């Protein structure tokens, strides 16, 4: 009674040659799941983590290369437009030709970079003004400093759009890095140490002198600076409730709880905004709603920035847009950035130019190559099987909304409503494929030129943010897709209330219409669970049915979901990570997606369970002594395999909101009876504690 098809032979083969079968499954999971890849594998010089995931992005941009190298004679325009942007990416020779003279073309339209301009103030600080040159970078580049000011969907009214003011992204992965010690240290001296690389080759080009102390003064200043906006940025730990965050003001509102003097003005929000929309000719008046999501960010932002000069600030302005376009001129702007990447990643060296460059056009362009990619890999068969599960795992939440004794049922109910009401987005939208006008249309303003690679990427930064800001007045595409075709993950959108499965994550081993489902059921199954999840987190838990922010509970069942989340904030808040140095990985910050993995891993086990009730027990793959409901568990804890470089273990226990896929093997499991029965485990063995959390 053992399958011997070429399916189960290969899922089998991969099964047994990451597992590591000399580890005791009830001590350590991850070790079992994965021990035979760790053995095998080594981190590759240009990757910051490797394992699963990452080897599917790998392999997907093989695929990438395939379709996108090669001009076809009855290829539409827009795939003509995506192959020719290929073209210019990978043409280092013509990049190379050019140094630094793109970017040095563009620096007096951003009111230039200070140190690298000789007489900056009689130049541009004569015109200069906080609020147009904030603007000029925000609504033509798309480089938000300072203030972050953005077109968004309206968290309370899901059709429209609504302008949101928030605290901006720094040049150091999170606001922790500032600290600049131990730990950070060399993060803070490779980042100085680039602004000034970078000062240096400008400088050089244009045929300046060179001061090396004027040159540190100047960029020690902006990172003294950027260190004060870090510090006054709100830690993710107290933006991660959506009702708090939400702040409903007019730009009158604002103009007079959040005063700024900058270079001596004072700043003037309706001219800002008007600075920012004039780019899409819509006017704003002190009467519009604007959502500000960091009100003690402003507050805190008027004493740092009156100790600043209009020079200071455009320092680090510019400078944060330049640090974004060095990768994209010569080897020697390229080869500046080295210490930077590898005190951020770890890596020795940049990954393959054709890889760099299928990524670039598959995030620019992703409806057509999302076309390309399913024609040559996606089965569209695979679509239905994949709805037919997710109708499956949709059933299993709302049973279970019954067994959760910590729920009233007015909640239940709501609960169940908006269960019922998430959208699913399965493969790709077959419009890529079908509607060829669209697809060209959706391009109709992009023109590339195959030798102005430069040219190229700052027509797409101006054409996303003109996009974007039009979206003001507009309502919101109900039939918008949320991600690309050709992209290995799956998400969840609050706002659209959207489970969303790309082709590329509809592959082994989390999926594959004829892999054993106790395989499909722990890959695919759970994260489609995941998926689901999301919109029961401590974040989607505030949204209802249709997407809008507004409380759907009572408060005895939101205060119940807080305590049975706490202990999962405790639980992974207690996982000390040693590649990230021993430090404890942030309960908080992870807590929706470890409430997501442990709801979707449960949710998708009971669904194998009522499939294999319903159609009977399934035949055992070859040269395993596992029985299926263990081979259930195998896979989901493959689908994690992984490890990190040091460098970035110390970025992602900061800025990835997931746990590494090592905890959320052990935590998810250690709060898994079915696990534990599955593998025998005794009670208190590591990997089966008396105390099991569980919200959903
Ligand atoms: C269950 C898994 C298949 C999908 C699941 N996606 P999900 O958490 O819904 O969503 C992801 O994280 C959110 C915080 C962002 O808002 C999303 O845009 C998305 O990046 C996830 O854990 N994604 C992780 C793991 C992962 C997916 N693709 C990867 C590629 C490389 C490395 C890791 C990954 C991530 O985005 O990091
Ligand atoms: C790269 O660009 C240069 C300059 O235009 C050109 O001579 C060369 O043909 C291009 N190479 C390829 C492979 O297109
Ligand atoms: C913004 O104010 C400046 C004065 O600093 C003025 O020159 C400019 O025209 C104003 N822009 C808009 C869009 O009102
Ligand atoms: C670790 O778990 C204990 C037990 O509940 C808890 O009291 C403590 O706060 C946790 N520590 C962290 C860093 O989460
Ligand atoms: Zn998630």
């Amino acid at each position: 009674g053992i399958c011997k098809s070429s399916d189960c032979i290969k899922s089998a083969a991969r099964l047994i040659q990451n597992m590591d079968a000399t580890t005791e499954p009830c001590t350590d999971f991850f070790k079992y799941a994965c021990g035979g890849w760790l053995k095998r594998n080594v981190i590759p010089e240009t990757s910051s983590r490797y394992g699963n995931f990452d080897i599917l992005r790998d392999e997907l941009e093989v695929v990438l290369k395939d379709v996108l190298q090669e001009p076809k004679t009855e290829d539409i325009v827009a795939v003509q437009k995506a192959k020719a942007l290929y073209r210019s990416c990978i043409n280092e020779s013509a990049i190379d030709s050019r140094g630094g003279e793109p970017l040095l073309k563009l620096l007096p339209d951003i009111y230039g970079w200070p140190v690298a301009t000789e007489n900056w103030e009689q130049k541009y600080g004569a015109s200069w003004t906080a609020e147009k040159a904030i603007a000029q970078l925000n609504s033509k580049y798309g480089k938000k400093v300072l203030i972050n000011l953005f077109v968004g969907t309206d968290d309370k009214n899901s059709v429209n759009h609504v302008i949101h003011i928030d605290q901006p992204r720094l040049g150091l992965p999170s606001r922790d890095y500032y600290e600049c010690t131990g730990i950070y240290k060399e993060a803070c001296t490779a980042y100085v140490d680039f602004m000034i690389s970078v000062a240096r080759l400008i400088r050089q080009e244009e045929r300046l002198p060179i001061d090396e102390n004027q040159l540190a003064l100047e960029m020690n200043k902006v990172m003294e600076l950027e260190k004060e906006i870090a510090n006054a940025t709100a830690k993710p730990e107290d933006r991660n409730d959506p009702m708090l965050l939400y702040n409903k003001m007019t730009l009158a509102q604002i103009q007079n709880n959040f005063s700024l003097e900058i270079n001596g003005k004072p700043f003037s929000w309706l001219n800002f905004t008007n600075e920012i929309m004039s780019t899409v000719n819509i006017s704003i008046t002190n009467e519009e709603d604007v959502v500000v999501y960091a009100p003690e960010y402003l507050t805190k932002l008027k004493p740092i920035l009156t100790k600043y000069s209009a020079r200071d600030l455009q320092n680090l302005m510019s400078w944060r847009f330049i640090m974004d376009l060095v990768s994209s001129l010569s080897r020697t702007y390229k080869e500046s950035r080295n210490a930077f990447r590898k005190a951020l990643y770890g890596t020795t060296s940049e990954t393959a130019t054709w890889r760099r460059c299928a990524n670039y056009v598959n995030g620019n362009m992703e409806n057509a190559v999302g076309r390309l990619y399913v024609e040559a890999a996606f089965a569209g068969e695979s679509k239905h099987v994949v709805e037919d599960l997710i109708a499956q795992i949709r059933e299993v939440f709302i049973q279970t909304l019954d067994d959760l004794t910590w729920m009233d049922a007015e909640t239940k109910k709501r609960a169940e409503e908006k269960a019922l009401a998430i959208k699913e987005r399965i493969g790709y939208p077959d419009d890529i494929v079908s509607n060829d006008n669209k697809l060209n249309n959706e391009y109709l303003e992009l023109n590339y030129k195959e030798d102005e690679y430069f040219e190229n990427i700052i027509q797409n930064l101006k054409f996303s943010q003109s996009k974007q800001l039009k979206k003001l007045r507009e309502k919101v595409d109900k039939d918008e897709w949320i991600s690309g075709a050709a992209v290995v993950n799956a998400f969840y959108s609050s706002g659209r209330n959207q489970i969303v499965f790309p082709a590329g994550i509809l592959q082994p081993p989390f999926f594959s219409a004829q892999q054993s489902n106790s395989l499909n059921y722990g890959g695919i199954g759970m994260v489609i669970g995941h998926e689901i999840t999301h919109g029961f987190d401590d974040n989607g838990r505030n949204f209802n049915k249709d997407g809008d922010l507004v409380d759907w509970w009572t408060q005895q069942s939101a205060s119940n979901f807080k305590e049975q989340s706490q202990c999962m904030v405790y639980q992974y808040g207690n996982f000390s990570w040693d590649l990230a140095g021993g430090q404890h990985l942030n309960g908080i910050n992870t807590l929706g997606e470890n409430i997501a993995d442990n709801g979707g891993l449960g949710q998708a086990y009971r669904a194998y369970q009522n499939y294999i009730k319903k159609n009977g027990e399934e035949k055992l793959l070859p040269g395993l002594d596992l029985n299926h409901k263990q081979l259930f568990f195998l896979n989901f804890a493959q689908v994690w395999c992984g490890t990190y470089r040091p460098e970035y273990a110390v970025n992602s226990i900061k800025t990835d909101v997931h746990s590494p896929g090592n905890f959320r093997i052990i935590g998810t499991l250690q709060n898994s009876a079915e696990f534990s029965e599955a593998f025998h485990c005794r009670k208190n063995s590591y990997m089966n504690p008396e105390k099991k959390c569980r919200v959903w």
